[PDB]
């Protein structure tokens, strides 16, 4: 089974999103806070979510049958992959238009002379955005030049239409009668993208002034760690680049079957993710520095740190191999197929989290995934406006931030301190042939609450509104943000309320309802709860 750890570590989440994020925190100062969370707070909460969903065969919602009082931190982990797949399937839409655009032996990025371009473009032969392949992506792609911030948003445009319906209805019809929908789209999401990131690094070495580049990715600087931002940055990239917090691990561990070892499967993901953004990052910084003996310009000042970053890089790379067309071809075949792959495991997991509850969406399948479809294209017409990017920014920045780390240490609090790392130790112990041992044991229950506390805490205090490289995001614009997060966070205790007053009794025999296991029914009448004696909460 060593192809779906291969297959799975790399998606649309180490070559789009880290580039950019490490490009913006200075790079290498971004690696030792990295590390760092995947160390301590990385591999537990993905062995613990593999072995909850394998022993408990249901969904990223259901499964608090251990304790009902956690039930709402299920819905709260939907939501925020509901904004992901809007987003995410914006995002893809891109990929598309420049697939299309490549089939020609002159490619757009390369000339200065096309009608999009504005009579301020230069040819050399904050950012400049005067650059030829930089300037595609913002007024032949994107059209930006016709929004004068978030409050004017334009009509959508025509030519993106086309491109986000054409994903729709393929992600439909990818989810429209069976689950199994990875046994046969991993041949091409496992192999090709390392054969490109291959020849993308083997290449990006010869280049004039790319020892620069690489000069100052290997350069630490101590003056960026004393600032709270590069340590929110990576802990949330952490988990989104590893599947924890959004439910899809605990839905694709519930198919598999009672034998399998999550151990070597959570020791052999974390490594690969860990080179794969290792080597990306390299090559990035590489091709920046290359991109600083044509402009006669500093690192800093190159290209931009928002989502356009590999848009822009990469075009800009690809001009140089001999046989451009060929090299754009496949690279943009390789990211529409990691987008697909990201998005179908996305939208999978939210259908079969909201299906495991309800029984009567079990049986209407085909009517129940166009409804989620078509509601997720509806909500992602947004970013297809002429001012998109504003609302791509909003949404990247709001969607998943607090609200993903207080579900993760929800999740953790509610697994641990009230069930038993006792409990679940012997639930493995059954499950596969060992025991946890030790160090999950003490990483689960007092190490990894402890940080996510305080990247919590350290986010809610230090937070500074929200830019794009050049443009301060009107006041309201920040509530607006901020509400969204919220939506997510309000879930936890609205349930708890509404499960203490939707049973019987007083508060004894209402509160002993929500720590036990819902098949431990007729234990509480009886007076046989654990959790009222110290021992419970003595075990480490
Ligand atoms: O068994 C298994 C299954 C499995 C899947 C994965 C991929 C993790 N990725 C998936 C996409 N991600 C989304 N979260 S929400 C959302 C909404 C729309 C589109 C994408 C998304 C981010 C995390 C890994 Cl790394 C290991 C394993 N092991």
């Amino acid at each position: 089974f060593l192809l779906s750890v291969v297959g799975f570590a790399v998606d649309l989440a180490n070559v789009w999103r880290f580039p950019y994020l490490c490009y913006k925190n200075g790079g290498g100062a971004f690696l030792i806070p990295y590390t760092l969370f995947l160390i301590i707070a990385g591999m537990p909460l993905f062995y613990m979510e593999l072995a909850l969903g394998q022993y408990n065969r249901e969904g990223a919602a259901t499964v608090w049958k251990i304790c009902p009082f956690f039930k709402g931190v299920g819905y709260a982990v939907i939501l925020i992959a509901l904004y992901v797949g809007f987003y995410y399937n914006v995002i893809i839409a891109w990929s598309l238009y420049y697939l299309f655009s490549s089939f020609t032996l002159n490619l757009p990025w390369t000339d200065c002379g096309h009608t999009w371009n504005s009579p301020n473009c230069t040819d050399p032969k904050s950012k400049y955005k005067f650059t030829p392949a930089a300037e595609f992506y913002e007024r032949g792609v994107l059209h930006l030049h016709e929004s004068s911030g978030i409050h004017d948003i334009g009509l959508p445009q025509w030519q993106l239409l086309l491109c986000l319906m054409v994903v729709v209805i393929v992600l439909y019809f990818s989810l429209w009668k069976g689950v199994k929908t990875s046994g046969k789209v991993v041949w091409i999401t496992a192999t090709l993208p390392y054969f490109v990131l291959f020849v993308l690094l083997v290449h990006g070495v010869t280049l004039p002034g790319a020892s620069n580049g690489i000069n100052a990715y290997l350069h630490i600087d101590f003056y960026r760690l004393k600032e709270a931002t590069v340590w929110i940055d990576a802990a949330t990239q952490i988990f989104f680049s590893l599947g924890a917090g959004f439910g899809v691990l605990i839905a694709f561990a519930s198919y598999n079957k009672f034998d399998n070892n999550c151990y070597r499967d959570a020791l052999l993901t974390s490594s690969i993710n860990c080179i794969t953004s290792f080597v990306s990052g390299f090559a990035i910084f590489s091709i920046l520095g290359y991109m600083a003996h044509e402009h006669k310009v500093n690192i800093e000042d190159v290209a931009t740190e928002g989502a356009g970053l590999v848009f822009i890089l990469y075009p800009e790379a690809i001009s140089t191999l001999s046989g451009s067309t060929f090299w754009a071809v496949v690279f943009f075949v390789m990211l529409l197929a990691l987008g697909l792959d990201s998005s179908m495991g996305g939208m999978e997991a939210v259908i079969t989290g909201l299906a495991d509850d309800f029984q009567v969406l079990k049986r209407h399948r085909k009517l129940f995934t166009f409804g989620v479809t078509f509601s997720t294209f509806l909500l992602a017409l947004f970013c297809i406006t002429k001012g998109g990017i504003y609302v791509l920014t909003l949404l990247d920045t709001f969607a998943a931030g607090t609200s993903i780390l207080f579900a993760v240490l929800m999740e953790a609090i509610g697994v641990s301190w009230f069930y038993g790392v006792d409990r679940f130790s012997n639930d493995i112990q059954q499950m596969m042939g060992f025991r946890p041992g030790l160090y999950w044991r003490l990483c689960w229950k007092f190490v990894s609450p402890a940080f996510l506390l305080f990247v919590v805490v350290v986010s809610i205090i230090n937070f500074k509104p929200l830019t794009y490289d050049d443009y301060i995001f009107p006041p309201w614009a920040n509530w607006v943000g901020w509400g969204i997060a919220l939506s997510s966070m309000v879930l936890v205790p609205i349930y708890v309320i509404y499960k203490f007053l939707s049973t019987q009794g007083s508060l004894w025999e209402r509160l002993a309802y929500g720590i036990t296991p819902e098949n431990e029914h007729h234990l509480v009448a009886q007076r046989d709860i654990r959790q009222f004696q110290l021992q419970h909460w003595l075990a480490i």
